[PDB]
């Protein structure tokens, strides 16, 4: 029972995309990041995660930081599904996807030229999750999955459509974990 | 963490069956009702269950109410298996099926012209269960399954065999739930 | 502010009906009794209700008492809608009607050869209602409407269909009211 | 009496409009959003609202978040009328419309490239409202209606008129409700 | 929540009428004054009432003051109906009209050459009412309606019938209000 | 003695002006707004002010909100003179006008693309002021006058002079008043 954190780690870059690149609701899913302790190869936290059998986030907050000037605009909504077998990749309505998104807890909505954060909501029971690579069922290994859904046109200084996908910011995880039972795995 | 109830909902009708219709022990299983918050389409509780990620019954009591006069008779035993992968559909002995039945906890045994109830026994650990349709494994989604086993001949005012299956009563659920984490699913 | 009761009054007879008489879900509505203080002409309570401007039930419990032997059977569900502009007269599914019924609060379900009761659930706010005949909108005058829905075949001593509608019991109201502001109306 | 929240839901997109599109004061009304628990189809809150007879917002705060860069500008005023039968769609003076707007309580005024919020002011009495679709009178069902009034020219990086309506941001509701009396409706 | 008062305002003149002018019970209704905060154009209170969404009288007392010498006589009864959809304009019996009148609460009866007062009885619930002009239903806007019923012949110094209608006094309102939620309307 | 507020009302639009339009120090006075309770026709507060003889602001804070993007710039100083017979319309030096401005109390200085506020400083004595239109002397009726002085060139994204006056934002009043003695005026 070893409590590590609070500490940070780098997740991914994030790319806003031009209207032309969004043909269906599923195309609005800019990132889909699994949030096991073990799902960020090269990171400190995933490095650690191979040395205990199980983990549980106490706090795991995804932090978006922009890389983009205030002369472009694009609205995201960001959220963490605690059920890794739910999947919005297959909803046929744009509005429905964004609704399902904001209705998660801790969801947050913002213009992509701005830093914002989203907490992982912790379970009511005290469930721990298996470290390491996924085996038969994700519900044993993934405490959550982080999503960014693009809700709005990527727009320019004059309100006109940007013609080309733009890598716009980065995701970082600010984390506090309990790890249980030393293993090497 | 939203505690809903106590409240009621309608499950199914129940049909006692004539000796002729019971050829094997499995034929004695008059109802097999899964008891997830999400397994009664059209009900209030299942309606609700799509708006939180997980659920746990605090109390979930199945209530049988008769629809049959006191000039017919038939003895049921009613019980809720907390393991949704156990399955008595395949026991070859009549006595064995009814034994396995009464030995569950909260089991109850009664003449079908009488109201009776059966509680779901809550887990010793504090396990929550996934709302919504079942995915890979039922043990993640079904907190229990409700059974009525017919133990006795459906008999008439004079002790003679009724010749024809008789829809004899109804099942209702009186429930108290915790729902955790708002989702739309 | 005059608190009258607890006291009783006679509402109506109730008639269970033969399978032949139930052609659509709406046909299952055996009684539809508005529950204003002023909606039972000839009764003591309605007599009183003309002498105050407004009323509010503190307790208003509908009591069914059978008039039928234990050699017939028929299952009712009884409930009081607090919204007098809701109307189930127009649901196309049998199951749906009974579900909507049991899901009301204080609903109760029983075999028609048995006395049972159903309370009116009081509002969370402290709303009073206008006495006397209805004017433009029922929501100003009807604190609730009482329903009996028949859920099951009217059946005989041997489990066979009764061929003819049967007046089976009676409804009584056991009431406690606040009446406000003396008027003659 | 079930207290749900605090939680979020997605209302609508919002479109600022070019001077050319604003010909009369009524044309300044960019959004007119009824705020019953039941008036946002597809949302979590409206999903819930079909399972209780009545509702009352404890807090219902409309949150505008921009989708527009800092090289355009346009001033809104946002407010929630608690009377759903008041209607400014028919005032003949521009100034008068905006005055009537800011004079509501909780009104707020801002440049559309900025996140801002507006609370629903709660009633002095403790009135609950009917869930579900509107029947005869809105005053029984709508606790309020949310408005955005555009007060200023949609202007570009150089102070010149934008020639074309611009979908500029989104509305979200951060809500806390009491729901009373379980119903299915 | 702004408590204004105690303060006064002028309602109307009142005209006693000669036997010849009273042909039916309805003709005895000398005044019929709605008592919303907003129903006295030109007054201070109605002036105010356009700047809050709703109102509720705490005290609203109608004060009759004579304008007539002690050599004429005529008996009034004065009362305030809290139900603005009740209407005595259509009772066929003289006695019945005056009875219905005195039986209101706070009713008062007097000779028209004398100052007298009548309070509005406040509701048992805490209902607020909509300010401004009436929309669909008066029960949302009128907290009450004030009546003067003439019960007796307008008579002269010698007990003989006055031949001609006589404007005999004036009505004033002494009021204390709560106004809720600033609006301009 | 009726304390109204805190509440808001709309004052005016404000127009920054191009270098060409500023020929003398007096031309820098972009707004000159008298702040009696009675000096904003159409507003809620001025509406109210006709129903008491006198008023005194407890707090009266002028709130500027921009309507202009961050690609233009212009520095204002905003202040409220408590002496309505002082008048800077006639100072011959630019620096002197702005000095006299910032030296008022509660004065505030800012770039016009930014929300800022300025309080009215309350008197050391407890002076009340006459409501309604001005009669012989302003010192009996105006508790203060609000000014915006432009201190800097209206400049573009590249530091070059904007050639044309630009309506740049709006003024709102957030107020708390005591009103004394009911009158109709
Ligand atoms: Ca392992
Ligand atoms: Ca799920
Ligand atoms: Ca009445
Ligand atoms: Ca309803
Ligand atoms: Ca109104
Ligand atoms: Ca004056």
């Amino acid at each position: 029972i070893s409590r590590l954190g609070p500490d940070s780690d780098f997740l991914t870059s994030v790319v806003a995309k031009a209207s032309t690149s969004i043909v269906t609701p599923a195309d609005r899913i800019l990132v889909k990041q699994p949030l096991s302790a073990s799902s960020f190869p090269g990171t400190r936290i995933t490095g650690l995660s191979s040395y205990w059998e199980r983990y549980k986030w106490l706090s795991a907050v995804a932090r978006y930081v922009p890389a983009v000037p205030n002369t472009v605009a694009c609205q995201f909504v960001m959220y963490i599904d605690t059920d890794p077998l739910d999947d919005p990749s297959n909803i046929s309505d744009d509005n429905q996807i964004v609704r399902q998104a904001v209705s998660q807890a801790g969801s947050n909505q913002f213009n992509f030229n701005t830093s914002k954060t989203v907490p992982l909501i912790v379970r009511a029971d005290n469930q721990y999750y298996y470290t390491g690579v996924d085996k038969q069922n994700l519900r044993f290994s993934l405490q959550g999955i982080l999503y960014i859904i693009q809700v709005t046109d990527l727009i320019n200084f004059n309100g006109e459509l940007i013609t080309q996908d733009l890598t716009c910011g980065s995701l970082f995880l600010d984390w506090l974990v309990n790890f249980s039972i030393p293993q090497i795995n």
